[PDB]
């Protein structure tokens, strides 16, 4: 199938955008997705070197970090649960002069894989502080241009028809960075697409699962946490686990692996998969978005059962919608669509 033939290996993408591109988010979106990028479930932007969404970052040292989570990280053999423990509110400046600090500072290396076999190596040592879930944004007011606070797409028809908002998904939150603080493998709440922006700072590595394999690193999961299997129909959105990429070359996962530098943006994409882990001290920011490809992902997102993770959105207002057609076969439980995850967004059509 046409579909099938574009970035048939999911290999993650990189995209440099003329300014014009950019300035229109969800088309840019939908032109990725017409070059397969999807596929991967993860995607590089590097955005016009001549833009930029804040003028500078030395007036933040007194912003609050309102819950700092220390990642205490326990196993072996690639397999690791994460336990957070919520330690006092501080400012950034408190955190950055830990970050840098030699009890938490980044080690010394020369190629990234070096630095990444010390992470595999060390993660459940000397566990570090993640300033994680920060509301709010470090966009100056007038920035038009892929602003996390307000991009404009049909993930909006959220708050506008019901004034519903859920912190994170259709609001940002901002990331503080030090070395060895990791995000485990989990796909995005309602299998949404993610925009992350790293703002400042070291890089932070990623890792990711083509969407089209999800239920291949699933199987994987269930098997070798059957506890967790047990007790919950979703227990990767828990955000807890952390799985090695020698661990998934063992079993035959795929996946692709990406750094993001400062200054670029990383998109993930309904149903992706994705992992990773901070090189040091660095600031990034996040949020959901949809395109009307994510409809049929959010219909038949599974979702955690056991209410560690309470984030539900409800579908009907997209489908009544977008798919009237099916509306009354959904409600009744009778809409077996399936999904094909290698199919591009309908907005890419024109491309
Ligand atoms: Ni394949
Ligand atoms: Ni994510
Ligand atoms: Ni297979
Ligand atoms: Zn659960």
């Amino acid at each position: 199938s046409e579909s099938e033939t574009l970035n048939p290996s999911a290999r993650i993408m990189t995209f440099y955008p003329t300014m014009e591109e950019f300035r229109n988010f969800s088309r840019y979106i939908a032109y990725i997705e017409s070059q397969g990028a999807h596929r991967a479930g993860l995607a590089k932007v590097v955005p016009p070197k001549e833009w930029k969404p804040r003028a500078s970052y030395d007036d933040i040292d007194d912003l609050v970090i309102p819950a700092p989570i220390q990642q205490l990280v326990t196993g072996q053999s690639g397999l690791f649960t994460q336990y957070n423990i919520q330690k006092k509110a501080m400012t950034v400046r408190e955190f950055r002069k830990i970050a840098n600090s030699d009890k938490y500072c980044t080690p010394r290396y020369s190629e990234f894989e070096e630095l990444e076999r010390k992470y595999w190596k060390n993660l459940t040592f000397n566990p570090p502080i993640y300033g994680a879930d920060v509301n709010g944004t470090l966009y100056e007011k007038h920035v038009d241009e892929w602003n996390i606070g307000r991009l404009r797409t049909i993930l909006d028809l959220v708050e506008k028809e019901s004034g519903i908002t859920i912190e994170g998904v259709n609001t940002p939150y901002l990331y503080f960075g030090m070395w060895k603080t990791s995000f485990a493998w989990h796909t995005e709440d309602m299998d949404l697409y993610s925009i992350n922006y790293l703002h400042f700072g070291e890089p932070k590595s990623w890792y990711s699962v083509p969407p089209e394999h999800g239920k291949r690193l699933e199987r994987l999961a269930k098997g070798f946490f059957p506890g967790s299997a047990q007790s919950c129909e979703a227990f990767l959105r828990h955000k807890m686990t952390l799985i090695s990429p020698l661990m998934l070359k063992k079993y035959g996962i795929p996946f692709d692996k990406v750094t993001q530098e400062a200054g670029e943006f990383m998109i993930t994409f309904p149903y992706g998969y994705h992992a990773g882990f901070n090189h040091g001290f660095n600031c990034a920011e996040s949020t959901n978005f949809a395109t009307r490809r994510w409809i049929e992902y959010g219909k038949q997102a599974v979702l955690c059962s056991c209410r560690k993770d309470m984030v539900k959105i409800s579908m009907d207002v997209f489908v009544r919608k977008f798919q009237p057609e099916r509306y009354k076969l959904w409600k009744a439980g009778k809409d077996n669509t399936v999904i094909d995850h290698t199919l591009p967004t309908p907005e890419a059509a024109e491309f």
